[PDB]
């Protein structure tokens, strides 16, 4: 009975999955996880897990909430590390991106971001955009879209989404319409 690989320090930052790992001298003997020095519960956005020898914390996207000391325990047999994890900026994974449309159809906006709880919102030029029979907006999670129904001579122009939660680098992209003859 011995750890044969401490837990591992975790350098990272919001809007990302993280995974930290040890391993004991017997296999898929189950571990008593801790983090903060409270016990480590499978709930949802934290899971752990065993193998046939090393042992499993996974956060699914990490929050700069989740950032301290993680522990594992196996009866008199324990080691621990730091999960350390900044503020990012929120940004796209896809961004948002240039559109071609003729004039009595629609123009279909899309992008997907870092991180789950994320909220969006919707520009031309200065102005927000407001659902008022002619800009359309959806959630997907992690992505988001703004149908424009008509794509008229005025319609064209530089349109811009912002990805935005607590004021962690809140950042912006920008793409123009074209009308098809």
């Amino acid at each position: 009975p011995a750890w044969e690989r401490h837990l591992q320090d975790v350098t990272l930052k919001e809007g990302q999955t993280c995974t930290m790992t040890c391993q004991f001298s017997v296999p898929n003997v189950k571990s008593e996880w801790f983090r903060n020095g409270r016990v480590l519960k499978p709930q949802g956005r934290v899971k752990t897990e065993v193998e046939h020898k090393v042992h499993k914390l996974t956060i699914a996207d990490v929050r700069a909430e989740d950032q301290g000391q993680y522990t594992c325990k196996h009866e008199d047999l324990e080691t621990s590390a730091e999960l350390r994890i900044e503020a990012e900026p929120i940004q796209f994974t896809k961004r948002i991106q240039n559109i071609v449309v003729s004039e009595h159809q629609s123009a279909t906006f899309e992008c997907e971001v870092s991180f789950d709880d994320a909220i969006v919102t919707w520009y031309k030029g200065p102005t927000e955009l407001t659902e008022s029979q002619k800009y359309n907006f959806r959630n997907d999670g992690r992505c988001h879209y703004m149908t424009i129904h008509n794509v008229t001579p005025d319609d064209e122009g530089v349109y811009s989404v912002i990805a935005r939660l607590e004021p962690r680098g809140e950042a912006r992209s920008t793409a123009e319409l074209k009308g098809e003859l």
